[PDB]
DNA sequence: ATCATACGAG
DNA sequence: CTCGTAAT
């Protein structure tokens, strides 16, 4: 009881932009606002692949990884914004710059770990303690949480907003505002700060976002998706047993692939909560020492992964696929594309160095050969001593000359090219 | 025929 | 080091 850790030591939030790429295009082109719309890359093949979908468009069934032509069938009036193309490939610069706008605002409030182009984890433990000291023992008004949902409430003895208020009222009524060490109280204050954060992001960028507040990253991330869009959700330690009782295992971060599938099949279970019935050693025996320990604690709502203080991406890369009959087959083609990638990379690296006082020191070159099922067929690295596209492209070629078979021909033909800058050091 | 863009195991 | 897995 007393010596049992409950994983209520920190206050962690996850802020994720709503239909991010769409909002970026909607801010730029007002004609797209408040309409069914999506972001697509590469129109020629089947209308292009959809990578972002507005909530209005989702109502029609449009989704990610869908061909625009097919989406148009579900939603005839679907509006489409195209990803920029430069040097023969998709260019995501607009989205990276928009992401920076958001990350910089969040970093004002606390240490953040950039988890993706549109979301970041926030460690609000220190901020809440400071906020708690201020306005000590004074009741927290519901007005301070206009967009917050308390998971699992209301409970006990017909409109969604009405439902939200009810739950919120039960939560606040129950709170013990006098004990500054109360974990629930701490989450509540964290929620207040996140309201502030989200208001700042929308006021200063025009972008709306959702957020999750909890004691760790997995629960915060999970909480965030519960009430999107434009809403934030508080998931307390106490709400975990009921929340996890019907939560499919694949919903938890890092359990959506093979590992999650193995848990389900080896253990013969479907929901996260069903994991509590196994001993740590049992879980370790099936999924390894690290995975077993993590599952044992996670199914109980406990996780110790820290919010890493990293606002910038660790790598800068450029990659292009060349499907089916379009696979690269000549020396001239390979070199041309390597140069295109090398040029985009060079501009991206030069800007990075000027903005972030760092320089990449290693260049990674990856390819795929036709007939290979894997994402990558081969990976090779070389020094990156100069930010020059011509040198990097030539170095890259040198590095992959070995795969080619004789004949100016290239074979087997290449289905993918990838250049990635890595191993940054201060500059 | 989606594509383009961190981390642990060995 | 390269590779496989994973999320967005
Ligand atoms: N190329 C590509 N880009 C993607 C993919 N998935 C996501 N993105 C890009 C495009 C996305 O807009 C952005 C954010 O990823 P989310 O947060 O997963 N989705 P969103 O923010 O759109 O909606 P909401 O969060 O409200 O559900 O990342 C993909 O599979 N491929
Ligand atoms: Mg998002
Ligand atoms: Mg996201």
């Amino acid at each position: 009881g007393p010596h049992m850790a409950t994983g209520q030591d920190r206050v962690v939030a996850l802020v994720d932009m709503d239909c991010f790429f769409v909002q970026v295009e909607q801010r730029q082109n007002p004609h797209l606002r408040n309409k069914p719309c999506a972001v697509v890359q590469y129109k020629s093949w089947k209308g292009g692949g959809i990578i972002a979908v507005s909530y209005e468009a989702r109502a029609f069934g449009v989704t990610r990884s869908m061909w625009a032509d097919d989406a148009k069938k579900l939603c005839p009036d679907l509006l489409l914004a195209q990803v920029r193309e430069s040097r023969g490939k998709a260019n995501l610069t607009k989205y990276r710059e928009a992401s920076v706008e958001v990350m910089e605002i969040m970093s004002r409030f606390a240490v953040i770990e950039r988890a993706s182009i549109d979301e970041a984890y926030v460690d609000l433990t220190s901020a809440v303690q400071e906020r708690l000291q201020k306005l000590q023992g004074q009741p927290i008004s519901a007005d301070l949480l206009p967009s917050t949902y308390i998971e699992g409430l209301p409970q006990g003895p017909v409109q969604k907003e009405g439902m939200r208020k009810q739950g919120l009222f039960q939560w606040l009524d129950s709170l013990q505002i006098d004990n500054l060490t109360s974990p629930d109280l701490q989450l509540t204050v964290g929620a207040v700060i996140v309201e502030e954060m989200r208001a700042a992001i929308e006021r200063e960028t025009g972008f709306q976002c959702s957020a999750g507040i909890s004691h760790n990253k997995v629960l915060a991330k999970l909480a965030c998706g519960l009430n999107k869009p434009n809403r934030q959700t508080l998931v307390s330690h106490g709400s975990v047993p009921q929340l996890f009782s019907q939560m499919p295992i694949r919903k938890i971060r890092s359990l959506g692939g093979k590992l999650g599938a193995s848990v389900i099949e080896i253990l013969g279970i479907e929901y996260m909560g069903e994991l509590t019935q196994f001993t740590e050693s049992q879980l370790q025996s099936h999924f390894g020492e690290k995975n077993g320990s993590w599952l044992y604690a996670m199914c109980r709502g406990i996780e110790h992964d820290p919010v890493k203080p990293r606002q910038l991406p660790k790598t800068i890369g450029c990659s292009k696929n060349f499907p089916g009959k379009t696979a690269l087959a000549t020396r001239e083609q390979v070199q041309w594309w390597l140069l295109q990638l090398a040029q985009e990379l060079e501009e991206r690296l030069t800007k990075d160095r000027n903005d972030n006082d760092r320089v990449a020191t290693q260049l990674v070159v990856s390819i795929r050969v036709q007939g290979d099922k894997r994402l990558s067929s081969l990976r090779r690295c070389c020094a990156l001593t100069r930010y020059d596209a011509h040198k990097m492209s030539h170095d890259a070629f040198t590095v992959i000359k070995n795969m080619n078979t004789s004949g100016t021909e290239w074979s087997p033909p290449l289905t993918m090219l990838f250049l990635c800058a890595t191993k940054f050091s201060a500059s």
